[PDB]
């Protein structure tokens, strides 16, 4: 009768611990185990059998491409079990956008895979962590919640993975889409659902990541005024495959810029023009070098990249990608 | 009886002339002149005695500080003459928020000084361009506008240079401060003033310019899952002297970020971990390398650095810059 | 090889002619006929193959419910002839939201219904209009947009009649849905759908309203400090068969408002418990009199039970209208 | 060296207490005395000496004027006492936007009054009230704290009364300002003040209580399609001094509404013309009845109405108090 929910771990100031109940800096991220976390919030065993994994135990700044890759991996190898209803995914807030869009890319699967994060670590007073877990694990377990692509559960609403993004450094309220806004809410114990996304993803999605064991290297180089053309060079320098452009505006490029994109295309590495803005559309523009990230902001598009990647060197190919993913 | 006010030109969209009315790239950001935008708004004329002069004719994008410099060399000698009220800059939207908080640093006056942009092209249905230099003169000519640090105008809003920033790469509305509202409005003909910012500016400013003739190098770099330690080897190697980090969430720093950090600060470089999120305070972390941005975003994270190079490399005395500006 | 589209014209401030170019009250908004509107903006004809049909003209603060029941009804006949492939309705803003959900729960067909309106009147510097409308018949002629729901079109965006509202008295983009997002938006001459929304509408609904020529009167009372009961009294006296309440927080009932419900009750009147605020969801409450909202707003709470009144007094059935439509 | 602090304890979902962790309905509001609260966070005791007084204990939904009259009284009564150095209120969500406006309309005293508030009750699982209170008392405790008027504390902002308005029925990031932003923000155990708003209020207001027993009858009538005459006169009948207008767009009104308005205006009652849509500029506009309120809401433009009733019929300096206050 109980959905069965596997939260595996990965670390995040969900997990952090400290020496009093306001601290806010110098306490390890990804200290407690999933164990605790669970043990912590006993309400969620009426909501799901549930099962801990830990899978890592790092902040997520730390997190890198390869780990995504075996998260992905691990949760394809999960969501494909009968005893496996959906999977909560607990994470740092700082690059759970980056990890959850490439789970929401390559994780092959209709069954809810929701990612939850805390802006206060465990210890702290007013800690967010408990009731973001109990949502999230109330998403997983919902059968309304499935084919809804890949999720992101704080602070009583349902982001999606393509277009959710940490916009405040500090707030508990951080994560908002402002164009786009959420999928869903969860008020009063009960999932309000709003939205569905109108791109591709998991089960409709071209990328499959189940043979591979590493990623193409791509960078994020800032727009700004007086931006250097040697930061492209020291890219081009050292491998890249792609690079994701922060540009002003939209994805609008200064001569020293383009200096370096073509630089950077002479030498086979795929340029994707976002933005720096925060939000909106880079349309595209045949008088400038690249590609152009659609409304995918500077990391998104980095993970998009990394992608399209593994699969081709086309540039008609890469920019359907863009407004279709 | 009316305000003296000069339209000072420094090119944008709001000068943009493109074949048809509905073309959005392509074409020549500051094709026109100064005149050419007075004469389309004949309407100016009854709210002030308006002077076109033009400075520059560039596309944002390509704004450099030692333009910007000069920018502020110029309005500081224009506000100094009795016959000049206040100063209306038109610019491209993508690097205004740049040159604005330059001059509102550096321009030693309580007289107005209205920076103005165009998203939409000068040609184009619905022109944006227009209405924001009618609200800008406006503004720059009210008595009750003097001593409010500098100002952004586009859209019927007036944002201080502090706070205001483009959050959409393409939209009308763009400009927002979403933690920091609007200083005021312009609604039906009438100024709405609502705020005066908590800072230092203008008049109170240390930030003289006007002995200099250049400008110390500041660069920024994006944090990212997977960010590479070269990065910062490369601008330490071309001679930065400031690094702007657009941090993982609060300033966050990778194991990879903290090793270039390190690096630089070993050169003799100061480094100011602010924030990819778009909004927020930084909070210090003794536990990090480099000094925290408070709420500035990178972008202006980068000019008060600049500004604050030409000073000092006391790091107490930079840190308390980014609390005090 | 051109869709063909029907412009019909309602009135509002996007027929509106003033004076001056900046004439912001007291100019007749409808005094300007559907072919005044498509001869301003030729470039419509490059998207569609359009024909204009005066169907009122009217400032919206004046559309009554008898009106866009006629109106609902010549969209469906319109949109049954093979000749017409979308509608374009313009309309003033102030009540906008209210006549495009009402079509939204009673179009029956899938072809799209787009509202469109200015915040700036035709006469206006930088008026917006042209632009809305060439992007209202952009979406409207578009094979994308079909199955959408009812849209409504201003500033760039393309709102779901069932969540847009106008947020802002005065500013041109006002039209917003903080929690839910836009469907999709036009930039570049491109539109760019991002969400369908996950709620009954069009061809999916129950709502006929084709044998009607009235519709049962519904009154909208706020809540706030010291609020009245006698309020509810006049309402009752004079024949309301629905109350929706501009609740206080999450539809919270003072003891008056709760004595005032309590009589509507007994008399046979239908109390729906919304929220003042401006977004979010009125969770069920059993201890509270009447119904609860869900996420809709007073002015689309008052349309929806308006429409349920004509198929029902159950309270279980209206209920669940209010979770799913 | 510690500031004394009175935390005033009125009620609301902080002093909150259900039967489970998840209980979002039918607990009772304003259940906890005021030492409870404090016993929770015995942090409090190191930002400031403080004190508990039980003011009242009910939901805000039931808060009235004469109670709000004296509450105004005894804050004036204990700022003028030298052993107080600031005064947090604890109080609903619901109404605190219309107590707080009212404080800082008639609190004559540069100390702060922080008004705190919780939208989760005190037994909740991640229940915000415990670091809503901490930070409440930081900012009334900061000597940087004085002279800013009346503040509204919750999730880390705080805003002015004159602006912060309840805009989500249920979230925990509800209280915002859309268009004016906050004062000032908490983050890292650290107040970061941003604005200062640019309004009378406090010391410099007119608006004085001492002497007053009752207020003046101030109703509030909703804008919409079909809005009925006989609200007005049933209001008029029942002896309002004023109405209160939430009207369609910028105070937007229909013939039913101009001749309710009119003939309200015939029988000495103030009328008020706001906005329903929750932000921005109702302008003036002579060819409707009525004055207009500027930018304030529904809520705080009907405790400013009562109060202007004390002091003058003239329109003329009514219009005026809306433009400044
Ligand atoms: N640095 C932490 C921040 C958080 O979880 O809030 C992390 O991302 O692991
Ligand atoms: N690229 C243009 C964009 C604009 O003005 O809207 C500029 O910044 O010069
Ligand atoms: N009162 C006008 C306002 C507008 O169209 O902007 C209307 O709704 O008809
Ligand atoms: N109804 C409660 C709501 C809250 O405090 O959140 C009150 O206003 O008293």
């Amino acid at each position: 009768k109980l959905p069965n929910i596997v939260i595996l771990a990965t670390g995040g100031t969900i997990a952090g611990s400290a020496a009093t109940g306001t601290q806010t800096t110098g306490y390890k991220a990804g200290a407690l185990g999933v164990d605790t976390l669970i043990n912590a919030v006993p309400e969620v065993k009426k909501l799901a059998n549930v099962k801990g994994e830990q899978f890592s135990n790092m902040a997520s700044q730390n997190m890198t491409g390869d780990v995504v890759l075996k998260l992905s991996q691990r949760v394809n190898e999960l969501l494909a079990r009968d005893d496996v209803d959906g999977v909560v995914i607990t994470h740092g807030t700082d690059t759970v956008e980056e990890s959850a869009y490439f789970l929401h890319l390559t994780v092959k699967s209709d069954k809810p895979v929701v990612f939850v994060a805390a802006m206060r670590p465990a210890t702290a007073i007013s800690a967010d962590g408990p009731m973001n877990l109990l949502e999230a694990v109330r998403v997983a377990g919902d059968k309304q919640s499935r084919g809804r692509g890949v999720m992101v559960v704080l602070n009583d609403r349902i982001g999606s993975a393509r277009y959710i993004t940490k916009t405040n450094a500090s707030t508990l309220d951080t994560f908002k889409a402002n164009e786009e806004g959420y999928l869903g809410v969860i008020i009063g114990n009960r999932i309000y659902y709003q939205n569905r996304i109108d791109k591709l993803h998991t089960t409709r999605s071209v990328f499959d990541v189940r043979g591979l064991t590493s990623l193409p290297k791509v960078d994020i180089l800032y727009g700004y005024q007086d931006d250097p053309e040697y930061l492209y060079d020291a890219a081009i320098q050292h491998g890249v495959k792609g690079i994701v452009y922060a540009g002003m505006g939209a994805g609008n490029v200064s001569v020293r810029g383009i200096a370096g994109m073509r630089k950077a295309m002479e030498k086979g590495v795929v340029v994707i023009r976002s933005t720096r803005t925060g939000n909106g559309i880079v349309p595209p523009d045949e008088e400038l070098p690249g590609l152009v990230s659609d409304s995918l902001n500077p990391a998104h598009a980095r993970i998009l990249l990394m992608l399209a990647l593994t699969r081709t060197s086309d540039p008609k190919v890469i920019q359907e990608y863009f407004h279709t993913y």
